[PDB]
């Protein structure tokens, strides 16, 4: 009876805290994932390429 | 009418931030194993 409103508050509050944890890590950690350079290429393809 | 499914999906999407644990490592659990081997195993 009153419990369902506390479950709704819990779910909303937790969802906002999960979102804030993502907004932190998905920049502050994720900047540690750099670009990769292609230094050089060799290949063979049809038509004498 | 409740947020429960969105909250469960967003919990699963938070757990995929494991790069922050990989900074040293996250240990990996073996949950279950199936096998066939010689000698009727």
């Amino acid at each position: 009876m009153p419990d369902e409103e506390k479950l709704q508050k819990y779910l909303r509050k937790v969802t906002a805290e999960l979102q804030q944890a993502r907004r932190r890590l998905a920049a502050a950690e994720s900047q540690s994932q750099e670009p990769i350079a292609v230094l050089g290429i060799g290949c063979r393809f049809p038509g004498g390429v």
